[PDB]
């Protein structure tokens, strides 16, 4: 079974421990990955409404099961926060243009 679907990919708990980890661990070392300079921080446009405190960063959730280290980002992300706690999981997957819709 999903823990978190995101439109086509099946993450479990512990692929989305892994990405958070790997993300939490950049922004404490002050480093960055990619292009697109992940983890950055999510703003909330969508205004979700997390169960944890802002502010929020993202890093990338890959559906093959690897840690973004560079390359397509691909649609889904993973928001924890500065207590590295989890915010949620989205995708831009039946979202507008770069919106954001959480995974079910
Ligand atoms: N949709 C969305 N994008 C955000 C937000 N905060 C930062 N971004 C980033 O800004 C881009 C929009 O110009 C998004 O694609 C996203 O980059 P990512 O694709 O790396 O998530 C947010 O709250 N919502
Ligand atoms: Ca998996």
């Amino acid at each position: 079974a999903c823990d978190y679907t995101c439109g086509s990919n099946c993450y479990s708990s512990s692929d989305v421990s892994t990405a958070q980890a790997a993300g939490y661990k950049l922004h404490e070392d002050g480093e960055t990955v990619g292009s697109n300079s992940y983890p950055h921080k999510y703003n909330n446009w969508e205004g979700f409404d997390f169960s944890v405190s802002s502010p929020y960063y993202e890093y990338p959730i890959l559906s093959s099961g690897d840690v973004y280290s560079g390359g397509s980002p691909g649609a889904d992300r993973v928001v924890f926060n500065e207590n590295n706690q989890l915010a949620g999981v989205i995708t831009h997957t039946g979202a507008s243009g770069n919106n954001f819709v959480e995974c079910t």
